[PDB]
């Protein structure tokens, strides 16, 4: 059990679900396809961008017919289309330059009527907040050194969030959350070896998640595209 | 009037990335405040109004497109089966809320629909205040005056989603429309003045969606279960 | 382990610490003994009501000396003094008319200056609503049939215990909330059993729930004495 | 002005049950504004504060019971330690904040003292409506004119807790004072005519204890560790 894989994704594409537009979807960092696996339950017709060549050729050789797979890093990613659906997740967070990511998506490849389906880890998630407070972490928006390491380079709020979309053009249509989290990763993956937990307990963290977004494990914008010239 | 002129607006951009293509039934659209609004999203509307008043009021003022429906909820009967369908401060006045979610649920609902469940919320920031100031007795009582416009319930998010869960329904998304600090009579004054601007508004409305406990109104977004 | 003794109590202790009062002080509903012995740590002047004989026996065999027992149900108790300190914590969901006791607390015995530790369980806890969203409890302030069974007759949160207290004639001077509690105590007990959760885990939890009162374990209000005549 | 007239007073209520007997010491204490209300409650009361303007004016308006120290804080020969010393709206100027609050925990707090540390919340209601309206970045944001006025930061209760710890004290209570919805300009504006009552302010100030996240100031009362 792997909190991220087992629990997270499939919150995820739970949360987008209701929004999900017909027509085509793209996949920014796709990696290893792990979550292009379960949007291909949904979208027969997805476009995945990957700069690990090593990562890519893994979702390739694992993933079903229906992909469209482009090596490249994002500044130089030249789609061959717009997309009515692009998926974000996890990925801004890992960018230097943010807000250009964001208006490439506004301005190149969101088609008419697309949306931007956008997922951040939380810095106000209850379970980093109790970090904060002991003493591990300086602050809920600090980056650590594990995350700098991992190639973090911001950890976002909603403030921060909206901020960068809306910096990007990008207009912002809802704002949710995705999983109440009072747990570490780490007491996750050894609470999940037993029983103390149930599914139940866990699809109540994601129904209470929503009444609280600022609290939730990621946090969740839903955007569309702004006119810019 | 705070209700039609702010929260109206708000409870259709609330709605709007969750609309279904296709059809839409409004339950208890009065005279078409309401309505009105939803015209510019849907062609095919279906209206159920038991005050014939009201729905006469309505004929004469909305465009083309509308089937009207004169009738009591327990005694509708509808000729198709919704996309969409629209409850937007009905349910805290019915007597057996569970009994009508249930139809929505069994009878109404198209597979595939989506139910707009909209109530006015109890843990409001605007009513909170109001119970710590001891005119409430609590977040939700419902007061003489309520009670006397046929408020049978206060709803919050924790008793919405159990009446609606014991309807059957799936419930979808939670959400709150407008994060409320001020009552209506304090809006309706602070709007004749300049104090507030509708950027102000808007920017209520966006924070409110980060604190649905603590909006005007709660949203549940509900499936066919 | 037991969440309720072991977690609770001493974090109960902890929020009550900066408020007490020199003089004496008076635990209403002090059963077994058990809340009083850490209370002992404060004062050496402790007058403990409770309507158990069994219990009260109990507590005198246990408990170090400077406790004046009374053995009486609330609303036949004399007193020989007014208190300082009066705390009820966990008994006012229990009573079928909680403002006739809190008015005896304002009117009777509250010294002036005294001040009322008023601690109830809380119908809006985090974990509480998990389990309303599971289906388990129809809504938060819902009386289970536990519930029942165990006595409550109520589950207060801050907007209905402020208004008892009020109602009463009290003053209400402070709310806040004890301990950030996102599992349910049979979770808690299975949990603490293991190495996955640290005190400073437990600590973090204690930290953060006076920044979020309406989702802790119990809610806490400190009020004064109102004049009534 | 809501700070001198609303914030202030509520400052001493949040702060009233935490005071402990013996003397208080004020840092920052300006033109005496607060130090008048605190009079009501201390009779030995020693102010530090580096305009001689301002301590000036003070002297002259205060009653008697008053040690005034003019010093810049680093330079400051306190000829005590305290039982109480409050540090409201200034904490934000301070370029090394660490190192103030180091010194308070070292030399100036007396064993079993207490520090009532006060700071405007980057998260306050009003200030987050700001920011979704495009005219503050984000919370933690120093605006210009905020910089203008001497703020280095804007604090929230997870970067006030960490500086306080990071100087050695030991954070004993976390709370919020006043819920805040609307802007300091619409407050003086709404403040002079009648549509919200000292009850409403009283409210404000009972369910902002509720949220401390949201109110206007955060307070976190700390000790010596
Ligand atoms: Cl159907
Ligand atoms: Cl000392
Ligand atoms: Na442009
Ligand atoms: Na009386």
């Amino acid at each position: 059990y792997n909190f991220d894989f087992d629990v997270m994704h499939p919150f995820m594409v739970r949360a987008f679900t209701p929004f999900f537009r017909p027509g085509n979807l793209l996949e920014l960092g796709s990696f290893k396809g792990d979550f292009t696996s379960r949007l291909q339950e949904h979208f027969n017709d997805i476009t995945c961008v990957e700069a690990s060549e090593e990562a890519i050729s893994h979702a390739q050789g694992r993933l079903k017919d229906g992909i469209t797979y482009i090596h490249s890093r994002f500044e130089d990613a030249q789609l061959p289309r717009r997309y009515d659906n692009i998926v974000l997740t996890h990925v801004l967070e890992h960018i230097d330059d943010p807000v250009a990511l964001l208006k490439r998506i506004n301005d190149d490849w969101l088609a008419e009527g697309g949306r931007l389906f956008l997922v951040c880890p939380n810095a106000n998630a209850v379970s980093r907040q109790i970090a904060v407070k002991m003493g591990i972490i300086s602050h809920n928006s600090a980056v650590t050194e594990a995350e700098f390491a991992h190639g973090h380079r911001c950890t976002y709020a909603l403030d921060t969030l909206e901020r960068d979309a809306s910096r990007a053009g990008l207009q912002v249509t809802y704002r949710s959350g995705i999983f109440f989290k009072a747990l570490a990763n780490f007491q996750w993956d050894q609470i999940l070896q037993t029983d103390i937990l149930s599914k139940e307990y866990l699809d109540g963290c994601y129904q209470l998640g929503q009444q609280y977004p600022d609290l939730c494990a990621s946090i969740f914008l839903l955007c569309e595209k702004g006119i810019n010239q």
